[PDB]
């Protein structure tokens, strides 16, 4: 009977679905946050059957979505949202949508969970690298993807029993430079990195609850591809052809990592980078006149 | 119908044994490999139902040991064996105890496995510290602490099914130095984590097999108490007071994260040295400042 | 014949001060860039003379201050100074003091130069702990010590020679959690380590110029002690004592250090986190019982 | 008046060498430690004039070789040679080649020194690949490339000042795999580094003395080409085509560096790796996507 309240799925192709889809085969409640530049299309789309497909494990096997919510990572409290947002064709209409509201609309049906997964990254300099990087882009950069999740926490922690656990999804270019991985990202991954330790830190000594951050490989998601055959096509290539398991990349292999970090199994590991990438991270060099 | 082989085990109160507990859960046979010394030892023990306690793993299910054999780390085959020990009153009344010969006897009797576990250590000068250690002894402790997991891997592999997994125990001492623990362990640690990443390629290309590493926090298991209120005594002390997680480090802590990385649910995972150590890895100085 | 532009001194107790000291043993001409809400006051006791003390080297050494400028890395350009610090009592009537305008300012005076000296960090909500930071405090927090950096780098690189080479001042918290160093420090600390990488890359490329940073020991700074005997003086105190270098850490030993990655005898280092902090950050425990 | 010991070195195109010319400059006296083997041939070169180039530092002034002995990283003492080696051909003509031998020579001619290098390496069975590397092989790998610096530091710390400093020099293949650098050679160097951090913490502590690693980018010395268009012909193509820093790698931009971390000008820097590699460690994949 755990729950999991999952920010940022906008289809079926990103990491949060497959986190989403894991998440189920232990037979855990799922709670979509999802941004409303998408709310509505996603909705619809789910009505649609658009996802019946995809939302399929195996024998018997469907998906339990227990809700499906508006939520917008930049805002932490209903006094945030701006004028021009409040009004919004898109945000016009939705409500508790901020990270303070959501918390409190989710402990209201549902009372107390246990599981929180950040899946989010923005960045609207993301094509720009990092040299060319506005100050004002950058900070945009690190509110949308670092910051979000302290405060994800802050919140959160309140509707959350102890021996919750906590999730993130990184990048490797955090730590080794990927060129055209900018305009932020870069340092936004790096500081989550950081955070999720010293988070791991206070919500450890006094909550009981645990917070990681797994550093994925290269999946083809909508965002993704909106970095611009692109810079993932070839991230993609590149992996399964020079990572020690040259097997696909599934975002189920993240989500049943996900999953595992979640769960009780992990009590003993927060604070944590794991790497679910086929062990690219592990090389140093194209082994090809290895190869010979 | 999964077999798991664990190297170094002489009682119930280590981490092997944490290991071989939660495994069962999963319903995975154990096959024990055990230091011929302790051998006799601890088939007597057994035998005299020593173990049975701490054999159950719930409510009508205990531990199903498929067998348990002699196992040496510091000899690779049969003309590793040198006549002290073939002398040596513990070891000649048993037979076919080396890495290569354990692996043939498994292999004979009940075929290919899929799950291995080094879980095994040797430093005859711990006592002392690294800059007195001598050539012999430091040798010794990486021969027996980290070449050991090299050719556990060669060895056993043929007799290991593809999308295979094998872990290793290692520990902090390695990255960041802590005095007392000496005489080449940590050199050794150091070794295994490397050695792990580069395996993990090796296999992960040529056998679709993973291998990774878990970084344990302190446990009072006996060869923590033969290093010497003993140098594991503050080890825990240490970590229950300044770990991000309050909470006791148990065996099958690790042995829960073992069973994890030994499963398909992890199979994007290689080379990896995963912390299981209540996050005290961490920290950077005692937090007494703070907490205040 | 090289000369430096020292972004960061308020006082002779900070870093600033010790690397200007050391940069003037190897004859380098200096030009301290100066916070405005101090400037005058620098500016003033420099002309009493309270600074002749601490500006001795040793024989007949003086320095050898080329000029001292105005300088908020907070404004990029001067379209970027908003109205209210336009017109700050204490900004007032000083004019280019943003990153574009000091470039420019530098380049009339004396032309091209090729050693950059990045050696500040501010952050409003420093003494809240992570978990309790602003949105706004955090973004305030990496504007001004983690982008500062980024933006230093667009505009002086072009009044820099190719070999020029660049430096910045980290904290070992970005690494593993110190508490206490909180309102965004870390995070920003975190997201300078890597840029220091990706800059490293783009500026190595395309200009020629390095960039490392150096993780710095405890030392008592007017901003070290701004943080709330407190959090510096236990930092010292324990260094002091824990560290394998026992020595007293003095501005000048990072100081020297500096001078030495700005030098080209380090022309093969670049992206590097350098610690220079008598070795502390090699620690994992206290060694107290080990001292017996 | 400082002496520089310099463990390894057959030749001029070698590390140890870019290490001695640099120091030279710096007017500090070198003894060099040459294998016993190499070490006939290398006195007859010395002697027939085919050094006298690379001798030269600059404009009147040459290397000051104050002397250059036999020594032997695999043996600590008199009792360590074994009768094959005394036997052996190379080996007759000569003694006191041990570690603790040639330190008692060193200090009974010139007194106590300053500046210790350990710049060597062995692997018999490089060629082979680590799941494929013997014991025998393997631990010889160990005992020639890691443990001979400990044995150097020990021996060797009696007859140096305090205030100190030893540098020895490492490889990235050691933090991330580097497919071809087997039969150990990955190992000993994942030693060697945490090594540096103990011993860094003894000699911290105990002597007052400094212990560094330096972890240089690849350069055609004859260990490296006899590895074998030879794994250090891709090394050093790859690594001026994608590090950071489009210069060519010399010898003496290690020398500089080893310079520097030997002298007193770097008394805060202790227990760590420090890449002099152009920065290539930095970079995780090819940057092909990119450059367009
Ligand atoms: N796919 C990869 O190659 C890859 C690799 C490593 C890490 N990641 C990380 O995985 C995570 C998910 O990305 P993805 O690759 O699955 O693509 P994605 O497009 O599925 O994920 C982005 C999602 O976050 C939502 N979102 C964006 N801005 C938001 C905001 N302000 N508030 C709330 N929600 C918002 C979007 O609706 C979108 O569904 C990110 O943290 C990303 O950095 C992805
Ligand atoms: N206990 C801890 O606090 C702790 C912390 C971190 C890592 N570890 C690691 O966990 C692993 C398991 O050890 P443990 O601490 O549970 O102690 P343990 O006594 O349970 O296991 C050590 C075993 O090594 C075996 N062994 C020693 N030399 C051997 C040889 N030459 N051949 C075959 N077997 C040999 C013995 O069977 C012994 O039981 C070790 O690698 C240890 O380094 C332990
Ligand atoms: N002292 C330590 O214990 C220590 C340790 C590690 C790192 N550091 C780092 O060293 C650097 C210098 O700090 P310090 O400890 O020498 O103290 P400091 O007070 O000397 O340094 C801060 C200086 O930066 C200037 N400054 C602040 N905000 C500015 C802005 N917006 N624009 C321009 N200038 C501004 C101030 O005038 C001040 O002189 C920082 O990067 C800090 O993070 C300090
Ligand atoms: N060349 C590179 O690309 C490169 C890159 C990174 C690190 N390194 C390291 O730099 C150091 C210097 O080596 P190099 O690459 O300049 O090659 P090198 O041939 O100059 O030095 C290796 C030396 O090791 C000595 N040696 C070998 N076995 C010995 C023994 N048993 N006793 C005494 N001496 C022995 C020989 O004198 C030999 O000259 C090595 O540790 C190497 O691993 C080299
Ligand atoms: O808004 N962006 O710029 C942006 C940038 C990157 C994003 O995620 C990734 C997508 C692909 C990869 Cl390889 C790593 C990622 O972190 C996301 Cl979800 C969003
Ligand atoms: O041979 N030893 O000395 C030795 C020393 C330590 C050993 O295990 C550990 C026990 C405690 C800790 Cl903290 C770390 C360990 O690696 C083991 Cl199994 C064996
Ligand atoms: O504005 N602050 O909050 C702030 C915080 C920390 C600052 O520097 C440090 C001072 C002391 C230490 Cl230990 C590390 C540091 O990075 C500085 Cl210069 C400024
Ligand atoms: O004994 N070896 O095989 C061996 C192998 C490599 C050696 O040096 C290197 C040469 C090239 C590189 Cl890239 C790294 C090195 O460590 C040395 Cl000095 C010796």
């Amino acid at each position: 009977e755990d729950i999991c309240f999952i920010a940022g799925i906008g289809d079926t192709n990103g990491y949060g679905w497959g986190i989403a889809k894991e998440l189920s085969k232990r037979n855990v409640k799922i709670i979509f946050g999802i941004w409303p530049p998408v709310y509505n299309i996603f909705m619809k789309n789910y009505k649609n059957g658009k996802f019946d497909n995809d939302m399929i494990i195996d024998k018997d096997k469907k998906m339990n979505i227990l809700d499906m919510l508006p939520f917008d990572a930049s805002f932490d409290t209903a006094n945030d949202i701006d004028e021009e947002t409040k009004n919004n064709k898109r945000y016009n209409m939705l409500q508790n949508y901020t990270i303070e509201d959501v918390a409190n609309l989710i402990h209201q049906k549902y009372g107390k969970i246990n599981m929180l997964v950040h899946s989010l990254a923005n960045a609207k300099e993301v094509q720009k690298d990092l040299l060319n990087t506005s100050r004002k882009g950058y900070l945009d950069a690190l509110s949308k993807s670092s910051y979000s999740l302290i405060s994800l926490c802050k919140y959160f922690v309140n509707i959350m029993k102890p021996q919750s656990s906590i999730i993130s999804l990184t990048y490797h270019a955090s730590q080794k430079v990927v060129p055209g991985y900018g305009g932020g990202m870069s340092s936004a991954k790096a500081a989550l990195e950081s955070d999720t330790r010293v988070l791991a830190y206070h919500l450890g000594r006094n909550y009981n609850i645990r917070i990681n951050t797994i550093s994925a490989g290269p999946l083809k998601s909508r965002a993704a591809t909106a970095i611009n055959y692109t810079f993932i096509d070839y991230a993609i290539e590149y992996s399964e052809k020079y990572a020690p398991l040259r097997q696909k990349l599934l975002s189920t292999d993240i989500g049943s990592v996900a999953s595992f970090l979640l769960s009780r199994e992990s009590r003993a590991i927060t604070g944590q980078t794991i790497y679910v990438d086929n062990g690219l991270n592990i090389m140093f060099l194209p082994d090809d006149i290895y190869r010979n």
